[PDB]
């Protein structure tokens, strides 16, 4: 059948797990709220603390689906079934279905509320196959899908930064900031066509990934530690005159153990320190722009973006480089707040010393160098799956230090809006009918997956629940589980979330 | 046709009765209430009386259909048509249909209520073919289908015990109860996919049974009483010196009557007595666990489950072993309260004596023994049809003492939920739209049935209404019948409900 | 483990009274009973096995 | 040979939310106190086979 | 099954021929599986009292010994007329012809 | 659920170096000490009964 | 040949103990080969082969 | 060797000590040869000039 009163599609989920691939299926309940009236504005965000960056941005009536995270697509068991049982995996494809839509027509008699349901109403649904438009999705952000089904999924408003607020602020003069103010592009999702849906209708979307593997594997030794220490080496060490304390120059054969190596450590930036008060964008490395004239307020600050984490690789000094996240919107300064940790993988730590003719002294920087090896960030269940690689003429190796992934075309963000229904007036307008939509997204994605075999004699390592710990309310219930009170207990610190790359082994 | 305004299926019932099989058909009106918001929690049930067991359990938004009982599928005449006319029967198959759904959208203006009906709403319906998930159905419980049609059927919330509350309580220390607390599984019905239904849609489910016959038959003599008492026997009795009072040892031939037998009595446990106050789970036999360390509060109690009835077989001493049930939720301590009784079948009673060299003394226990014969509990119209045999490596004969049946895969429990419809807010959430579902289940099950023939000359026995008695309001109306006032009069004590195994006969 | 048996009992009373050392009997809940035990049910022979 | 774990005893399988139709007769205690009474089995802690 | 009282029932093995009285000497432990522990109480009309024995009974469920990497795979089931369920308490296995 | 980590394992032999299933220096295969070292089946996964 | 630790490395075991519900040996194939008969000799003390 | 040496404490060097892999050339199969037998091996190179 078809029409109102006939559901379009059913609920879906439960994953799969075949040796060659893993099919994860998920379904949600969402609602679209009519953000920002239906008009756009700009909003010039800022806190005040007027010294802040005060990015101008743009607001839109649209809301969007963010599917990017692992904890959305994998249960704590599905994750840890692949983290234990497979070398590597990458998402092969993605299939999304909007269906079972509802338009409920908010009413207010004062106080209270009433919902009359509705028919003869519509919902705009738009997808990016070209990745035109500023593509809201940023790897970390918030939201994505609730890691836990049955939990309704509130969409978030779509917005974008047209241009840096400073540089076009603009200060008196200028014509250097007059341009870059004149050139700010203005994007609208109306433009390119998109589907409207009443209740009985649904929509599907597919995606394919040109995508790099993410490897769950562990190097038990540094790459420079590979050699037979029993066998002597043919090589020699000349050592300069020490010039205090003592021990004039001599040449000698390199010991059989501790043979020299190629294979430099991976790059990192360790020298900087985060600058100034919070909410001011303290990154310790600001990329900025600095056009030749322009004009600039206090800052630095205040222009450009903080680079985080430096690192990458190159084991950090203190917590300041160690990433962090709250895994919860209610998270206060210290609460939630699980902090990344070392995988104990040997790749992946990578100091560098140089110096002194007397002592070794850990060195800041370590830029790119020909023989370098590093290991991509071990990630974890809480991480974003992908990140969009911005289109540009030239680029280097492209390894994001957030883990995640880089793709020319990631999954196109699916945008959805409430289809303004106006109402007559004398003035006339601006007035509209207050409605919201509700429905079910099913994100079914296929994962290219590869299973591990090794010649190691020893048991290696897995992810037990014993890394997990008890929490919530009265302490009862362990970790991934409901409260009484039921509130899903969040995993506390890093090992709870079970990172890949801490298990198996690989001969380098 | 199709869609709203076209009923999906019609009412069904009235049974069948062919010699080879009996088809019982039933239809109901049910409603799903949105239990437990849509969140799960845990609920740590307990009374207080904090000394109680205080099982933690888990609550779910789901409700389920329990079809397990005889009085649901058989009218008092349909039952007693098979109990009189057939040796044995077992359910062959089962067919269930949800249809004629309605979502009525509860409203409250304060006091009162209003129901706007609704469209563009949905209902989740999920079935277990694999019997993954904890499967709420327990043989006795409550509810099932109302034995009487036209009586609306209120569903009950689905919940399960993740782990024994004690042992993980946990007391200080521990790491023995830390494990078993960490390992508590958490099951969710979202997971595996399931169908959502608007009004116009329906759903069917089928089931097949690998199932043991339940026998309606009577042994007119004990199995050890089978012999020709006229014919002399070749056998002898040596009797030890009596050592007080008198009568020194002698050997003699066994009398022609009262020949010795094989065929030991069925097993039972008669020694124990129920322990302590009610609501504390007094079973007289507690299975428990007792891990080697753990920790334990007062109890025993308090851990594990009471084994009921011991018995089995092995005619009990007092009422304490005799089972009982109230056949009514309104039943107080003594009200309703029909108590099981002896079938007068001879199988099926089974004392055992041993002792003393002087006197025989009824013996407690009687575990399993090679030649034992017992007769499965005679059941009655009020009993559960089946019980799930839990998956385990090893097990013994598997005869449940509740009567009923054991199956690897019983009928998969059908789960149903109200499909949370959220509503927008600032906070935002947690908020949802208040609705309920209403519809018709038709459970049509086929019974493999076998008809009796015998060479007995005499009339045997049947189930008359004369076993029944008058009751309700002013005494008028007999037993299975409406009051004035109309309330279905319940059968009082055991013979009213007409048990199988009290009729026909069988030569052993 | 060894095979099962019942060794504790002793045959009870005079001959012709059915002395089995193990009487299966019945014992319905009320009924009525004369002297015996005895006298109801059958002697189990041989325990052993 | 089965590698698997039962998270609960076999007698612990039931929905503790749902009430049960069953009753407990308890004999006269004959010291200390609490003469015999019959009562419905609590929704939690239902009796078991197995 | 039927979780033991003290070490005396807990099995043991030395996993080494050089093992002295206490050396090597790894001792079996509870799997924490719930099948598999199985007390039984009975008694008293007042208190429950853990009961010795517990022979075979119709509705019984137990879980076969959890074994481990150190265990024998199989054991030969001796040829005889009659036998019961045949679950060896060493874990392992029983076969007509190993 | 639960798996078998090497973290159940522990260090041993000679001077304490080398963990558990591994050679000594001296090489003698270090034996697993107590029960969890040897990784028993039936302590993992789960089953609905 | 009867033991698990003979046929499974500490990793092979724990690969099945973690990843599988159940297992039973399906079949077995044994091969004696590369035989040598070395003829012990003793001249007193020592030995020769 | 350092990092798993290990100094008192530790559980950071306890791990990385527990995880040390142990490789054996017995494991994967290989050929045995008496005198009369020989063996060949080939290799191909994906290789830069």
């Amino acid at each position: 059948g078809s029409g109102v009163g006939i559901s379009t599609g059913g609920w879906v989920g439960g994953s799969y797990f075949t040796d060659s691939y893993v099919i994860t299926k998920n379904t949600r309940q969402f609602l679209v709220k009519i953000q920002n009236n239906h008009q756009y504005k700009t909003e010039l965000i800022s806190p005040s603390t007027s010294q802040g960056k005060s990015q101008r941005c743009v607001s839109t009536p649209w809301s969007y689906f963010n599917f990017n995270q692992y904890s959305s697509h994998f249960s704590p068991q599905d994750w840890q079934r692949l983290t234990n049982e497979y070398k590597r995996f990458r998402p092969k494809g993605m299939h999304v279905k909007i269906y079972n839509l509802q338009i409920k027509q908010i009413l207010s008699n004062g106080a209270d509320t009433t919902y009359n349901n509705d028919l003869t109403a519509g919902v705009h649904i738009f997808c990016d196959g070209e990745h035109a438009y500023p593509n809201a999705t940023h790897p970390w952000d918030e939201d994505v899908m609730p890691e836990l089904p049955y939990q309704t999924w509130y969409l978030f408003q779509y917005g974008y930064i047209p241009v840096i607020h400073e540089l076009a602020e603009m200060e008196d003069s200028n014509a250097v900031e007059k341009a870059i103010c004149l050139q700010i592009p203005f994007f609208m999702l109306e433009n390119s066509d998109h589907e409207v849906l009443r209740t009985g209708e649904s929509t599907e979307f597919t995606f394919n990934f040109d995508c790099e593997w993410i490897n769950n594997e562990r190097a038990y030794i540094p790459p420079g530690l590979m050699f037979n220490p029993l066998v002597p080496t043919r090589r020699a060490q000349y050592i300069r005159r020490n010039n205090n304390p003592q021990t004039a120059e001599s040449t000698s054969r390199i010991a059989p153990y501790a043979k020299p190596t190629s294979w430099m450590t991976g790059p990192g930036l360790l020298s900087a320190q985060r600058v100034g008060p919070a909410t001011s964008d303290t990154g310790a490395w600001m990329v900025a722009v600095k056009p030749e004239n322009a004009s600039i307020d206090t800052g630095m600050s205040g222009i450009g973006s903080g680079f985080d984490p430096p690192q990458g690789s190159l084991a950090p000094t203190n917590l300041e480089y160690k990433i962090q996240w709250y895994q919860t919107p209610q998270g206060t300064n210290n609460n939630g707040n699980i902090i990344s940790n070392q995988p104990l993988s040997m790749l992946r730590d990578q100091a560098l010393f140089r110096g002194n003719q007397t002592t070794y002294n850990l060195c800041s920087d370590v830029w790119m160098f020909p023989n370098q090896i590093w290991d991509r960030y071990p990630i974890t269940r809480e991480n974003p799956i992908w990140c969009k690689k911005p289109r540009s003429d030239k680029h280097t190796t492209i390894d994001p230090f957030d883990g995640s992934l880089a793709m020319d075309h990631p999954p196109g963000t699916i945008f959805i809006k409430m289809a303004k229904i106006p109402v007559p007036s004398n003035n006339n307008a601006d007035s509209y009918l207050n409605i919201y939509c509700t429905g079910q997204v099913s994100c079914e994605i296929v994962w290219e997956v590869e299973r591990y075999a090794t010649k190691n004699w020893r048991p290696e390592r897995r992810h037990t629940t014993f890394g997990l710990g008890i929490g919530g309310a009265d302490n009862l219930n362990p970790t991934y589980h409901v409260d009484k009170n039921g509130t899903y207990i969040q995993p506390t610190t890093w090992d709870m979330c079970f990172p890949v790359k801490t298990n198996i082994n690989k001969v380098l």
